[PDB]
């Protein structure tokens, strides 16, 4: 074969790590509608479903299909329901993604 | 309406955040093989396409083919020596949010 011990042992470091978990969880944020709403969780605490199907230009129906599968992917926390961020690591993600992308070259 | 203000403000907020750039980028991330081939990246400082094909069990081209994607989004940066094409990641932005996701994903 070719470089089988290194191929070998990154196979096993990807075994080791759920990398489909990851593909699911960003496959929910990059949605462009389910990225307004992660965003604009960054920026108020809680919003309401109506305020984000406003925000979003699209109906209340598909605010909350979009509200309910970033929050299978902890994206989004709700306590009316009011939702919020799920947690600091979806800000950050966010965050550097904006900041990687207004690099130049 | 409702919440005008409120909506309108947000609006304000988000059209000035490059959020379809944003979407673009993860969504190169998140297929399932690119996503291995980010964690990868995360391994050693280089691959070549061949270590990257035979990580994956993918063939030369179609290892190829994700790779210029990455590399089109910005995910993977390359350098040619021998010649040979030698893929790492674009820089730490990208080891963070798969390094992130990760850690989000087990808790
Ligand atoms: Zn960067
Ligand atoms: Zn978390």
């Amino acid at each position: 074969g070719y470089d089988e011990e290194k191929v070998n042992r990154i196979q096993g470091d990807l075994q080791t790590v759920d990398i489909s978990g990851v593909s699911q969880i960003l496959k929910a944020i990059a949605d462009e509608n389910r990225a307004k709403i992660t965003y604009a969780l960054c920026q108020d605490e809680e919003l309401c479903v109506c305020d984000i199907a406003n925000i979003l230009g699209v109906t209340i129906a598909n605010a909350s299909h979009h509200l309910r599968t970033l929050y299978k992917q902890g994206v989004v926390n709700f306590r009316l329901a009011l939702y919020s961020l799920g947690d600091e690591h979806i800000r950050q993600i966010m965050m550097i993604a904006l900041a990687h992308k207004k690099e130049v070259k």
